[PDB]
């Protein structure tokens, strides 16, 4: 089975080798969240200095040129509906992105929510579990640019 | 006592008051799957001569130049990702409209999938139960306009 079309999602791994959370590569931009403590599983991209970004709890870097082609790109512009992630759908209902209970867990941050065009639309960074659905907390992008990080009471980073 | 909200998803009512179905006033036309054997609620339309479409399980009529203005849009691109419909989620991936199973029921029949931007992307007809998912019969339309019905091994009709 040949992979013939190029990563953008890579993982975050510990110093065993446990995936702990992702990396992606977005906009000219490789970006992980700063709090997964853990090294990029890449040859190229882990050798790169990140900039923190307490604030928005991020940590980014520029690609090496011949990757940034092959990169996502982000959408400001977000309806309600249903967006879609790695493991099924994500729900979007005025200011807060839902998925089921019990889906989502730690190891899942840094994984995108992106539409059926597949465009990025948020970062995961945790999840505030209530009882029937669980309240994302993401990482969000308006019209300007201007970074928004939406998080909801309770949240368990992941 | 006004409504601003339009007139697109009719319900069909049998002789005896219940909802069996629905119809929608779509592309310039009232619409709703042929099965279902009853009248459609809404003084206008319930009074106009309907065309059948048998080997596409619909009946067609064509919407009165006043209501034409309200009707749904179409459309023929539909990328594999999560929709919208009454219950909630539908998933697409390759040529399945699927849904988390118990949620189908008699009565939804009519019933459009319709993406995110709110554009109709298919008629709803029955369900095929295939264990832990349902694989949806659905009308919809090719690129090139031509109607085509797809239809699972076991759908029973809503």
């Amino acid at each position: 089975a040949l992979k013939l079309e190029a990563d953008r999602l890579f993982d975050v791994k510990n110093e065993d080798g446990d995936v702990i959370g992702h990396a992606l590569a977005m906009e000219g931009k490789v970006m992980k969240p700063l709090h997964v403590k853990g090294t990029i599983d890449h040859p190229v991209l882990s050798k790169l200095k990140f900039t923190k970004s307490s604030a928005y709890d991020m940590e980014f870097a520029q690609l090496p040129v011949n990757m940034r082609s092959e990169a996502f790109t982000y959408t400001s512009e977000h309806p309600e509906g249903f967006y879609n992630w790695h493991h099924g759908a994500v729900q979007y209902s005025g200011g807060r992105f839902t998925i089921p209970r019990g889906v989502g867990g730690r190891g899942d941050s840094g994984r995108p929510i992106m539409d059926n065009s597949g465009r990025v639309v948020a970062i995961v960074l945790g999840g505030a579990d209530e009882g029937t659905r669980t309240a994302l907390s993401v990482v969000t992008w308006n019209s300007k640019g201007k970074t928004i990080k939406t998080t909801p009471e309770g949240t368990e980073e992941w």
